[PDB]
């Protein structure tokens, strides 16, 4: 289970996510990576999933994010769809919902997604030859 292709699903989705920016992607999320890091792999996944669920829940219909143009609206819908897809995969990996996140620091969603991508690529690297 630890080295399941779900890791590839998460990475591919993070790649799609980090290739769009926006007013939306500068809005913030609680920075689970600001911890001094006393945390199981499963607890990290639950944490990341929780904050991302907070984000897409809060901003799916946010007027700052919805967009004026057809293109901006499309990219918003794509962001929300990909955040849900990423979240679905993260919860599947976590096998958990009870993971309080206590961090004060907020980071932009963009910065949080890049950090998560780094962590996930490292996991992938640690799984393969």
């Amino acid at each position: 289970h630890k080295c399941d292709i779900t890791l590839q699903e998460i990475i591919k989705t993070l790649n799609s996510l980090t290739e769009q920016k926006t007013l939306c992607t500068e809005l913030t999320v609680t920075d689970i990576f600001a911890a001094s890091k006393n945390t199981t792999e499963k607890e990290t996944f639950c944490r990341a999933a929780t904050v991302l669920r907070q984000f897409y829940s809060h901003h799916e219909k946010d007027t700052r994010c919805l967009g004026a143009t057809a293109q901006q609206f499309h990219r918003h819908k794509q962001l929300i769809r990909f955040l849900k897809r990423l979240d679905r995969n993260l919860w599947g990996l976590a096998g958990l919902n009870s993971c309080p996140v206590k961090e004060a620091n907020q980071s932009t969603l963009e910065n949080f997604l890049e950090r998560l991508k780094t962590i996930m690529r490292e996991k992938y690297s640690k799984c393969s030859s």
